[PDB]
């Protein structure tokens, strides 16, 4: 499998490359050491915080303060590179960028971003869609894989199938940004798994051909699209791909008489000449590109890299697949070589005003190729007729008259063409039945130019649609979660706030500037000077959408989601009539060409108005194609692609930071994730909330079986303000910023466990015993040290005499302090602390042995007990219960604790009772074989027998342990009788050994002092030795 093999291209090519900042309390800040230039970012590290505001470091070295609410806090390097944006705590724009910067550098172009997918044009050619890498992300689910656009198209079929629901993919972004490149790897990716195949190649051949009559090299895109589109690929209900339809929106038919500075025509007319047989280039009377006026005007007529003749031989291919016939074929060709011959016409003044042709081989190679009478064509471009009353007389038109007019049915060709294979594309691709369809939108996003038209006017009309699709969808998504799960919160409409913009265009009751510009349209003697005063007329000072500038008498402007626009009224009339001379109509109707002919009888296309329609302008007729499109839209799942360029020199790996935080603004990536943060944008399930802030609770298991009272417990004891969250159904909602705050909590907390694993090394593990061994099991296997015996064999009397005051009668973890003489030289009074019991002091060791005698209602959960003397040594030790019916869970509950490596097993054995067949020395030796970790403490000492002695065993030789064995005697049951404190027995005890006819040799190797000692030194040196591994599994249980 792939996605798990390292050394394989999908984790070379997808996947970012690979207890630092573990115990670090460290938190750093972006800024921009420059007030003016709010795009470039430092990090900066914050070392000092108010209630309501930040202190950091700054890069020169001075420091900063900033309020928390301005604050563009940064998250943790740990998450650089997150395949998914929404999973970070802070989400402003500098971390935002970060995160892209930090994978666009590792040639990772694509990542998430709520209902986003977010691509990063590389500029470069990147090996992540090849046939397996298709294969790879099939079936996978957003999740089980790193992001791409085949992820996404795969999201979008399965759901096409588990829902039997249409779905559509909106691809947008600026020029150049990447559009049509990842509309063509969806429907690749479509093809394949639900697709070598008749079909499946012609649906995937068309783009080629639509391509090169719609695109174009424009001076931001070598590859343009001139043009928006609608793919719908159409499935049956089985799910394989039973067809295809195509809709084409705006072509951008000036394109074919004039092209700016550097900028090219629509490619095929360069294939055209280049790739053209040479029986083609005689018949069709071609020439090099320079010889045509279309075409040698803007200085560039090659792209590099690009050979059009190659090209040429691709969109001919194209169109044998498609369908296209060989007749067909040359009748394309002839009406593309036919309208660069119209181009070259050149006229001229007359004798008189009007026009005349002098030379006419322009004309006649147009009127060979177009399949038109030479003469009539002549007439109808300067001498078009016009009906007056019941009479019929022609014009003569002056050379500006008549060049527009040759260039009107240029236009009116290339369009028509255009619309014309669309047509005999869908002819083939689109079945009238289709059990469902996955939709992709491949347009331009807002479009604002220094010099702005109707034909921005359109394609910002339309994305004030869409933005207003997406805004609504987000709405409906954030709505159905809260019902879900039942979180009491209404938001306003989202989409309601673009309306008023959207009306202020193409409303009717209250006139629209489409309905008045139709209106003006169709007026006698209008002109763009009677438009542009109408629409002042209606909405200066009317609508707050709308503006009159201060000077422009022939400009408008128009607030638009992305900004406000200024547009021209220059030519809007014309443009929004698209005028062509009816003798010119009639002059193409007579065409000998099958093709030509069509373009001027189909009325799906000749005409805007179908059979039966009175008369529709340009501005209504898109105004319908566009309701249409939402409509359909509007019966689909919608799926989100933002493209974005990385820079305005098409130029790999660089990535700047104001071309992109730029797009990142109007694009809806940073108002997406912003129109949310009103309400609960963040919410968890239970279970995985608990799983990770258990630690900030006490008594809470990371597993805890009732999920939402855990999640309740620890919202209460960290003080969360109610109103900042909410309990649903499944998952716990928060208002935004209160779960960042939580996961601080959890940061902070996390450092203050840790940093100390770095003497008072007991102090440390005795922290994290608290924190996690109180449940009742030992899941880091923390290094302790644990107490064992048989039943009355002298435990209690041990840690009685270690504590050095009774104070005993479950697992007991005691916890030793040792308490320095205070700085007055007075001595400290010895108390003791419980762990279920946070603020209680026990100075009474009586209501201690009582205390316990309490909780214990045999269980595994351990009774927490901390002691402050200033009469003991710092130790920490676990005491179990003495040793085949409940005994039997005893010696499990041992053995458990007994089991582990990083626990030393202390031994506790009576001299009374032999050592043949012992017990607790045996029942150590199972689980420590070699006798490498368990130390023995033999007691009774005093009351052996006669000459009975041990000192074969307190010198190690009997039962051999590394750690050797202690003798010491406790107060006997009559000892306990009246008086006699611990403290007496000790006294006692040392004389023992002192004056005792063997053991004095050993004297002081023996007693209570000795074992404590020693006790803590084992300790002392175990936790060092274990600190190197126990580190690591601290840092995985954390992750
Ligand atoms: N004379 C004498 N009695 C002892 C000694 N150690 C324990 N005992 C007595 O043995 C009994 C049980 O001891 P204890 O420490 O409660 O044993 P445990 O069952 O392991 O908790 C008590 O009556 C103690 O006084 C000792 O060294 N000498
Ligand atoms: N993912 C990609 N891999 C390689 N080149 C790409 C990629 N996306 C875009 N490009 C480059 O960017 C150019 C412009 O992309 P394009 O999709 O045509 O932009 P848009 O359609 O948004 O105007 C491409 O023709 C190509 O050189
Ligand atoms: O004018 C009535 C309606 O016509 C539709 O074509 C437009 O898309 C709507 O936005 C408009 O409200
Ligand atoms: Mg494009
Ligand atoms: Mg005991």
């Amino acid at each position: 499998d792939p996605i798990h093999d390292r050394t394989s291209d999908y984790h070379k090519y997808l996947k970012v490359k690979q207890f630092k900042l573990t115990v670090s309390d460290k938190r750093y800040i972006w800024y921009n050491p420059d007030p003016k230039e709010r795009d470039s970012y430092e990090c900066g590290e914050i070392v000092s915080e108010t209630s309501d505001s930040f202190t950091f470091k700054t890069v020169d070295g001075q420091d900063r303060q900033v309020k928390k609410d301005d604050a563009n806090q940064r998250n943790p390097i740990k998450f650089d590179g997150v395949e998914d944006m929404s999973e970070l705590s802070y989400l402003n724009e500098p971390a935002v960028f970060h995160n892209l910067r930090v994978r666009y550098n590792q040639d990772l172009i694509y990542t998430y971003s709520g209902l986003f997918l977010v691509a990063v044009n590389p500029f470069k050619r990147i090996p992540i869609y090849t046939q397996e890498m298709v294969d790879i992300f099939k079936g996978r689910r957003r999740n089980e894989v790193a992001p791409h656009i085949f992820a996404i198209s795969d999201v979008a079929y399965r759901s096409m199938l588990d829902d039997r629901q249409n779905q559509s993919l909106l691809i947008t972004g600026e020029s150049g940004a990447g559009k049509t490149e990842n509309t063509k790897k969806v429907i690749q990716y479509l093809a394949s798994v639900a697709g070598s195949g008749v079909l499946e190649q012609q649906i995937l051949q068309a783009n080629p051909i639509l391509e090169a009559f719609g695109n174009a090299k424009t001076t931001r895109n070598n590859n343009s699209s001139r043009f928006g589109k609608f793919i719908e690929i159409q499935f049956n209900s089985a799910g394989f791909i039973s067809g295809a339809s195509i809709q084409s929106y705006l072509l951008e038919k000036s394109r074919v008489v004039f092209q700016s500075e550097t900028e090219r025509n629509y490619h095929i007319f360069y294939q055209l000449l280049a790739g053209a047989t040479a029986e083609e280039k005689k018949a069709l009377h071609l020439a090099g590109p320079e010889s045509f006026n279309y075409l040698n005007q803007s200085g560039c007529v090659d792209i590099k890299g690009v050979s059009d003749s190659e090209e040429f031989k691709i969109t001919r291919q194209a169109m044998d697949i498609v369908g296209f016939s060989q007749e067909e074929q040359m009748s394309i060709f002839k009406i593309i070589a036919g309208i660069l011959h119209l181009g070259n016409i050149k006229f001229e003044k007359g004798a008189g005003e009007g026009a005349v042709l002098k030379d006419k081989t322009a004309l006649n190679a147009a009127s060979t190729v177009f399949g038109v009478n030479p003469s009539v064509l002549e007439k109808a471009l300067m001498e078009p007729r016009i009906l007056a009353g019941r009479d019929l007389v022609a014009q003569h038109l002056n050379v500006e008259k008549s060049s527009s007019s040759r260039d009107a049915l240029v236009k009116a060709l290339y369009g028509r063409l255009f619309l014309w294979l669309v047509k005999k594309i869908n002819n083939v691709l689109c079945q009238e039945r289709k059990a469902y369809f996955i939709g992709v939108l491949d347009i331009s996003g807002f479009e604002i130019f220094k010099v702005n038209s109707f034909e921005q006017l359109c394609i910002n009309y339309t994305n004030e649609k869409l933005q207003q699709f997406f805004n609504h969808h987000m709405f409906k998504l954030e709505q159905e979660e809260y019902l879900k799960e039942k979180i009491n919160w209404t938001f306003i409409d989202f989409g309601l706030d673009s309306q008023a913009t959207i009306d202020l265009i193409d409303g009717r009751q209250p006139p629209g500037i489409l309905a008045l510009l139709d209106e003006q349209s169709v007026f006698p003697n209008a002109t763009d000077n009677t438009l542009i005063t109408k629409l002042h007329s209606h909405f200066s000072k009317k609508n707050a959408k709308y503006e009159e500038p201060r000077f422009s008498k022939t400009e408008f402007g128009v607030t638009h989601y992305a900004g406000q626009v200024m547009y021209e009224i220059q030519d809007w009339l014309e443009k929004n009539k698209d005028p062509l001379q009816q003798d010119l109509e009639l002059c193409f109707k007579d065409s000998s060409d099958n093709v030509v002919t069509k373009l001027f009888n189909d009325p799906n296309i000749a005409s805007r108005a179908k059979k039966g329609a009175n008369f529709i302008t340009v501005a209504a007729q898109y105004k319908e194609q566009l309701a249409s499109l939402m409509a359909t839209l509007e019966t689909t799942n919608p799926h989100f692609v933002r493209c974005i360029i990385p820079n305005n020199k098409q130029l790999p790996a660089k990535l700047e930071d104001k071309v992109v935080l730029d797009q990142l603004r109007c694009n809806g990536v940073l108002e997406g994730i912003r129109i949310t943060r009103k309400g609960f944008p963040n919410r968890i399930i239970y279970a995985d909330f608990v799983k990770r802030y258990y630690l900030l609770a006490p008594n809470v298991p990371r597993d805890a079986e009732d999920s939402q009272k855990a999640t309740d417990a620890v919202l209460k004891h960290l003080n969360i303000d109610p109103e900042q969250y909410r309990f649903g159904i499944t998952k716990i909602f928060f208002r935004a910023g209160q779960l960042a705050r939580i996961e601080e909590a959890r940061e902070q907390r996390i450092s203050e466990i840790t940093r100390g694993l770095v003497d008072q090394l007991i102090p440390v593990i005795n922290k994290l015993q608290d924190v996690f061994n109180t449940l009742g099991s030992d899941p880091l296997d923390l290094p302790q040290i644990v107490v064992v015996g048989s039943q009355s064999s002298g435990k209690s009397s041990v840690l009685e005499n270690i504590v050095g005051r009774d104070f005993l009668p479950r697992p007991l973890i005691l916890q030793l302090t040792h308490l320095p003489i205070a700085d007055d030289g007075s001595q400290t009074q010895e108390w003791g602390e419980f762990l279920h019991k946070p603020n209680d002091m026990f100075y009474d060791f009586s209501e201690i042995r009582e205390e316990i005698i309490r909780d214990t209602d045999i269980s595994a959960q351990p009774i927490n007990l901390k002691i402050y003397s200033p009469h003991v040594v710092n130790l920490t030790l676990v005491d179990l219960p003495g040793i085949t019916d409940i005994e039997q869970q005893i010696r499990r509950m041992v053995m458990a604790y007994i089991k582990k490596q990083n626990a030393i097993i202390v031994a506790v054995t009576p001299a009374n009772t032999d050592l043949a067949n012992s017990d607790a020395l045996q029942l150590a030796k199972e689980v420590d074989p070699e006798g490498k970790r368990t130390i023995g403490v033999i007691t009774k000492l005093d009351l052996m027998d006669k000459g009975t002695d041990a000192m074969e065993v307190l010198t190690g030789r009997v039962i051999p342990l590394t750690l050797g064995f202690i003798g010491v005697i406790n107060r006997s049951q009559e000892d306990i009788i009246a008086k006699k404190s611990i403290r007496e027995s000790l006294k006692s005890e040392i004389l023992y050994f002192k004056n005792h006819p063997i053991y004095k040799s050993i004297a002081n190797r023996s007693g209570t002092a000795y074992l404590s000692k020693t006790l803590n030194k084992l300790l002392m040196f175990h936790i060092r030795d274990t600190l190197p591994d126990l580190k690591v599994k601290v840092s995985k249980m954390l992750s």
